[PDB]
C-alpha cells in the first residue's frame, strides 16, 4: 500500500508531486491512465511553456544517466520534444531505480504553458509508450519494488482533497460493496467493452457495443460526436452563443441516471455528476470527439467516471475492478 496523493484542480485536473535525480527536485506531473511515457521540462527547453514550470537539471543529479536517444510526445493538445534519460524517480514513496523518462527541449504552443503542472506520468501499457520508453509502474513491478502488479485510484468530488493512487494495492475503505472485473480488450490504453449505454431503459448511445478506455488523464465523459448530441438532447443540454452546451441548473434534480453496462453490471451516473457547475452555470459533462482506432470509434470514461467508481488497474490480469466510491 504505497500511496501517491494528488491534488484535485477544479475537477478539471489531479497531478501529484515526483522527485527526480538525487537530491530530489520535485516536479508535479499528472498521473495519466491514457498515455505511458514519463517526462518533465528540463532546463534545454526555452518554449513558452517551459519559462514557468519546473526544469529539472540534469547537472544537478549525481545519478542521472544520459542516452543517445530522443523521445517525441504527442498529446491530446500540446507536444514536446526531447530526450531519453535515466534517474531515480521519488513517486508515492517508492524509490524507482533506474526510471528512464522524457527531459524536453521543446514544448510548442501555450496549452501547457496555461497547465498548472509541469509534465505527464503515463500508466497505460508499454506498447503505446512513444520510443519505448518503459513506463514507471512497469519498471517499478520489474524490479519488485511492490507487491502486486497493479494500482487503484480514487478521485475526489469538487476539489477535495484525499485522491491517491495507490501502488501495488487496493484499499476496501475507498469503495462500497464489491468489485467486478473487466476484462481489457486491447492492451495499449486501458480498454474494454461497453454494452450499452443506457437512459430510463433505453439504449441511447452505443446500443451494439463499443470500446471505451479509462482514462484519468481526460476531465469529462467523451464519445462519438454523433452518438453524443443525442445524448445532449435527452439531457436538455442546447448549445448557448459561447459554443456551451449548457443545461439550466433547475433540472439537475429532475434527470435521470445515464447508465453504462459493462460486462453485464449497470454503473450509474447521476445527473450530479455528468452535468458540472461552472460559476453559476451548469454544463454538461459530454464531449464529442471521434476517435478512430482499428477497432473503431472510443469513448473516453475520463474524470467524470472515474469520479464515481473506485478503479483498480490489475496489470497483473489485465484487468479493471471497479466499485462505488463510499
Amino acid at each position: 500500500v504505497d500511496e501517491q496523493p494528488l491534488e484535485n484542480y477544479l475537477d478539471m485536473e489531479y497531478f501529484g508531486t515526483i522527485g527526480i535525480g538525487t537530491p530530489a527536485q520535485d516536479f508535479t506531473v499528472v498521473f495519466d491512465t491514457g498515455s505511458s511515457n514519463l517526462w518533465v521540462p528540463s532546463v534545454y527547453c526555452s518554449s513558452l511553456a517551459c519559462t514557468n514550470h519546473n526544469r529539472f537539471n540534469p547537472e544537478d543529479s549525481s545519478t542521472y544517466q544520459s542516452t543517445s536517444e530522443t523521445v517525441s510526445i504527442t498529446y491530446g493538445t500540446g507536444s514536446m520534444t526531447g530526450i531519453l534519460g535515466y534517474d531515480t524517480v521519488q513517486v508515492g514513496g517508492i524509490s524507482d531505480t533506474n526510471q528512464i523518462f522524457g527531459l524536453s527541449e521543446t514544448e510548442p504552443g501555450s496549452f501547457l504553458y496555461y497547465a498548472p503542472f509541469d509534465g505527464i506520468l503515463g500508466l497505460a501499457y508499454p506498447s503505446i509508450s512513444s520510443s519505448g520508453a518503459t513506463p514507471v509502474f512497469d519498471n517499478i513491478w520489474n524490479q519488485g519494488l511492490v507487491s502486486q502488479d497493479l494500482f487503484s485510484v480514487y478521485l475526489s468530488a469538487d476539489d477535495q482533497s484525499g485522491s491517491v493512487v495507490i501502488f501495488g494495492g487496493i484499499d476496501s475503505s475507498y469503495y462500497t460493496g464489491s468489485l467486478n472485473w473487466v476484462p481489457v480488450t486491447v492492451e495499449g490504453y486501458w480498454q474494454i467493452t461497453v454494452d450499452s449505454i443506457t437512459m430510463n431503459g433505453e439504449a441511447i448511445a452505443c446500443a451494439e457495443g463499443c470500446q471505451a478506455i479509462v482514462d484519468t488523464g481526460t476531465s469529462l465523459l467523451t464519445g462519438p460526436t454523433s452518438p453524443i448530441a443525442n445524448i445532449q438532447s435527452d439531457i436538455g443540454a442546447s448549445e448557448n452563443s459561447d459554443g456551451d452546451m449548457v443545461v439550466s441548473c433547475s433540472a439537475i434534480s429532475s434527470l435521470p441516471d445515464i447508465v453504462f453496462t459493462i460486462n453485464g453490471v449497470q454503473y450509474p451516473v447521476p445527473p450530479s455528476a455528468y452535468i458540472l457547475q461552472s460559476e453559476g452555470s451548469c454544463i454538461s459533462g459530454f464531449q464529442g470527439m471521434n476517435v478512430p482506432t482499428e477497432s473503431g470509434e472510443l469513448w473516453i470514461l475520463g474524470d467524470v467516471f472515474i469520479r464515481q467508481y473506485f478503479t483498480v488497474f490489475d496489470r497483473a490480469n489485465n484487468q479493471v475492478g471497479l466499485a462505488p466510491v463510499a
